[PDB]
C-alpha cells in the first residue's frame, strides 16, 4: 500500500523531469527500472542527475520563495553515502565552508539519505545549521527567542552557552539507532558574521548589533518523487529585510527598534511621528551597508523582487504554471513599492518541495 | 422566484438584527408583516432602526476595513424619500458638510431608495463624492489616472476640467428614466483640502501636494435583509498611509516618491539605499502632520491597529465571529510592525455588507 504512492509520484517526476531535461525517451526505460527497484526493495535510488534537479524543481516550487530567479544555479551536494555521526558533522561543516565562500555566498543544498520506512537515517535538531541561541529565565531575555526551546533541549544535552546575546548554537542532529542527538560546536572560522554599522550615522555601532552570514535552513523536508530527504540543509544569501525588519526588529524577536530610534537621534513617543518606521527604514539601510562592507552578499527588496518579476517572466515564457504564497513573498516593509503587492498568486502546492516537519524537541 | 431570495435573506437578518437590539420578542410578528408585504409588493421597507443598524453590521462585516472598531457609532442618514435630483444633489451636498463637520469627521451614511425590480432609482457615477480628475492625451499625464475613465465621462456629458493637478470632480448621477447622467460642480466652501507641509524639511512645500479631508465611497452597494441599496454612500476619516502610501506613492497614481527623495535631500540612484523606503516614511509623516496641523482628522497605521485589535477583542466578548482580509488590512508600510501581520484572517463575506457594482462609465 505504500508502493502505490511511491510508484505514483515517482511516474510524474521521472516523466516531469526527463522531460524537462530533454531525456523525454528514456522515461519508459527509467520507469522499468524503478517499477522494479519498488518491487525489490521498496523504495528506489535516485540518478545523481534526477536528485539535482529535483531539488532545483523545488526550489522553483518554493511559493514563499522571492528568490527563486536562481533555481537552476543552485549547487547540490550528494551525501547518501553518509553512515557515521562524523561523516554528517564533516558534511555539515563542508556545506557552511562552500556555500559561505569567503562571503561570495553560494546557493548550496547537501543531501542526506533519505527515510525508509518513514524511518529518518538521519535527524538535524538545529532549524539553520549557523543560529543563535535564546534564554528566558525569571524575568531575564538573552538571545534569540525563537531559539529557546532547542537552546533549553542543548542544556539537556551537557553543553551550555555563555549567555551573550549572540552564541552560536552547536551542530544537534541524532543518528538512526541512537536515542540521543550528539553536538559539536561550531569552528569559529567557518562562520561569517556581520558586524551592523551605520552608513552616517556613527553612533549606531553603539547598539553592537550583528548578525550572521549564510541563513541554512536544516529542519525542513525536501520530497523527490515520492522520496522523502527529510534532512537536506539548504542556503541562499539573505535580503536585507529578514534581517533588520523581522530578526532584529519583532516584539518577540531581538526588539531592538526603540534603541534604534534613540541612536538615531528621534523621538520613541508618538504613533503620529512614524518613529517605527523611520527606525526601520534606517535599521534595514544598516543591515546592507554591513554586508555589502564586508563583503559578505546579501540583496535589498527592491532588486530581489524585480528579480522575481523576471522568474514570473521567465515562468510564462517556458509554458509553467506559476504559484506563489502573496502573504509571503510581499516584504515587510514598503511592500506596496513592489510589484508583488499589485498582482495576484495561486498558492496550490507543486512537487518536488520542501515541507515542514515536526520538531523532535518540544 | 425572487420572493424566496428576499424572504430568506430578510429572515435571517430581522432575527439577528432584532436579537442585537434585544428586540428577540418581536421577530414573530415583524416577519409576518414583512412575508405579507413581500406577499403583495414583491418587496419590503425597513424600520429606521433597521436599516440604521443593518447599516452598522454592513460596516463591522467589512474584511477589508481596519477601522471597524467604530461600527456602532455610525452616523445613518435615512434618504429614501428623495425622488427628485435636486433632492439628490443636496443630500449629497449635506453628507459631505455634515460629514466633514469643520474637520471634526463624522463617519456618516446616507442612504438613497433601493433598488425595485433590479432597477436602480438613484445611480452613482462617482467613485467618491470628492475625487481629483485624471487626465492623460498624447503623452500628458495630469491629475490622478485613477479617475482618467469617469473624467472623460464626464467630459461627454458638457462638463470640462481646467487640467490642474487636483480639479475636483462634478458629482455626477444618473436618475431612474433617464438616459443620460446629470452633473453638478461642487461649492468650494463645502470641500476641505490639506496642503502637504512637512513637520522640519520646509522644502516639502515645493511640491505643492494637497489632497482632500474627507474620502466618501459612493459606488458600492450596500446590502441588507435582501434590500439593495446601490446608492448610500459612505465615510470614514483617513488612514494616513492610504494617502501617504498609495494615492501620492504609487507609480499608477501619482507616483511623487522620486520628487519626495529630491526635496528630503537624498539621492534616488540606489535600490540598496532604500530610497524609496526613507520617501516613503518622510511623506506619511508629512501627511499625518498635515492633517493635524489643519485640524482634519486623521489616524496613523499603528493606531489604527491597535484600534482594530481592541475590535477583535470585542468580537471575541460578544461572541461574534471576526472576519477579515489579512491582505488588505496590514498596511502598506511597517506591516510587520503592527498584530496584523503576524495572525490569521477568516475572509469569509458576512451580510449585512457592502459590494462591488458594475461601473456605468467604462
Ligand atoms: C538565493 C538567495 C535567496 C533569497 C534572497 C531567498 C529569499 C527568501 C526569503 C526572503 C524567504 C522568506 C523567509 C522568511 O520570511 O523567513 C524565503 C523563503 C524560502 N526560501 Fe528562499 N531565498 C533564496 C534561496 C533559496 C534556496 C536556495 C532555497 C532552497 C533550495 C529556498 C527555498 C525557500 C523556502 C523553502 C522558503 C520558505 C521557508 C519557510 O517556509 O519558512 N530559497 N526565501
Ligand atoms: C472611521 C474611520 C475609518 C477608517 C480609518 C477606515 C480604514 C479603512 C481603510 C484604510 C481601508 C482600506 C481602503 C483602501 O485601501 O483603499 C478601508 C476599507 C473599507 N472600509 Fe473602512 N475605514 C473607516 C470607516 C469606514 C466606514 C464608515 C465604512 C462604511 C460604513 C467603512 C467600510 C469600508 C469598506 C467597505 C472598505 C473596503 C473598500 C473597498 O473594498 O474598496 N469604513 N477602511
Ligand atoms: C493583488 C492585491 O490583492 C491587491 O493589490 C491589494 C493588496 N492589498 C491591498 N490593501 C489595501 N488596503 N488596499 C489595496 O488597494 C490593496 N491592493
Ligand atoms: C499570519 C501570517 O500569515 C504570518 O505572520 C506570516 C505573514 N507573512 C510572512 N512573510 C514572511 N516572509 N515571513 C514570515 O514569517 C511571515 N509571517
Ligand atoms: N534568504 C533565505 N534563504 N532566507 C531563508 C530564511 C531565513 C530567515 N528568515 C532568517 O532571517 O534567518
Ligand atoms: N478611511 C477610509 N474610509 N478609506 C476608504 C477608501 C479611501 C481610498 N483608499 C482613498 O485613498 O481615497
Amino acid at each position: 500500500e505504500e508502493k502505490e504512492i511511491l510508484w505514483n509520484e515517482a511516474k510524474a517526476f521521472i516523466a516531469a523531469c526527463y522531460q524537462e531535461l530533454g531525456k523525454a525517451a528514456e522515461v519508459k526505460d527509467r520507469l522499468a527500472d524503478i517499477k522494479s527497484e519498488i518491487d525489490l526493495t521498496g523504495s528506489y535510488v535516485h540518478t545523481k542527475e534526477e536528485l539535482e534537479h529535483g531539488a532545483k524543481m523545488a526550489w522553483r516550487n518554493s511559493n514563499r520563495c522571492i528568490g527563486r530567479l536562481f533555481w537552476n544555479s543552485l549547487n547540490v551536494i550528494d551525501r547518501r553515502d553518509v553512515r557515521t555521526k562524523e561523516e554528517v558533522r564533516d558534511a555539515l561543516f563542508h556545506h557552511i565552508e562552500t556555500a559561505t565562500n569567503n562571503g561570495k555566498i553560494r546557493p548550496t543544498i547537501t543531501i542526506f539519505p533519505p527515510e525508509e520506512k518513514g524511518e529518518k537515517q538521519v535527524e538535524i535538531w538545529n532549524h539553520q545549521l549557523i543560529r543563535y541561541a535564546g534564554y528566558e529565565s525569571d524575568g531575564e531575555r538573552i538571545g534569540d527567542p525563537a531559539s529557546c526551546s532547542l537552546t533549553a533541549a542543548c542544556e539537556e544535552l551537557g553543553w551550555r552557552g555563555e549567555r551573550t546575546d549572540f552564541d552560536l548554537l552547536p551542530l544537534i542532529f541524532r543518528m538512526k539507532g541512537d536515542e540521543q542527538p550528539v553536538w559539536y560546536e561550531l569552528p569559529r572560522s567557518l562562520v561569517i558574521e556581520v558586524p551592523i554599522t551605520h552608513p552616517d550615522i556613527e553612533a549606531f555601532s553603539d547598539l553592537e548589533l550583528k548578525w550572521y552570514g549564510v541563513p541554512i535552513i536544516s529542519d525542513m523536508k525536501l520530497e523527490v518523487g515520492g522520496i522523502h530527504y527529510n534532512a537536506a540543509p539548504f542556503n541562499g544569501w539573505y535580503m536585507g529585510t529578514e534581517i533588520g525588519a523581522r530578526n532584529l526588529a519583532d516584539e518577540k524577536r531581538y526588539d531592538k527598534l526603540k534603541k534604534v530610534a534613540s541612536v538615531i537621534g528621534i523621538a520613541a513617543d508618538y504613533n503620529t511621528d512614524l518613529w517605527k518606521d523611520q527606525a526601520l527604514v534606517e535599521l534595514n539601510k544598516a543591515v546592507l551597508h554591513s554586508y555589502k562592507k564586508q563583503g559578505v552578499s546579501i540583496v535589498d527588496h527592491h532588486t530581489a523582487a524585480s528579480q522575481f518579476k523576471r522568474f514570473e517572466e521567465q515562468a510564462e515564457e517556458a509554458g509553467r504554471k506559476l504559484t506563489g504564497d502573496w502573504t509571503w513573498l510581499i516584504p515587510p516593509i514598503s511592500p506596496a513599492a513592489t510589484h508583488i503587492f499589485h498582482r495576484s498568486y495561486d498558492n496550490s502546492i507543486v512537487k518536488p518541495n520542501y515541507f515542514f516537519q515536526d520538531k523532535p524537541y518540544e
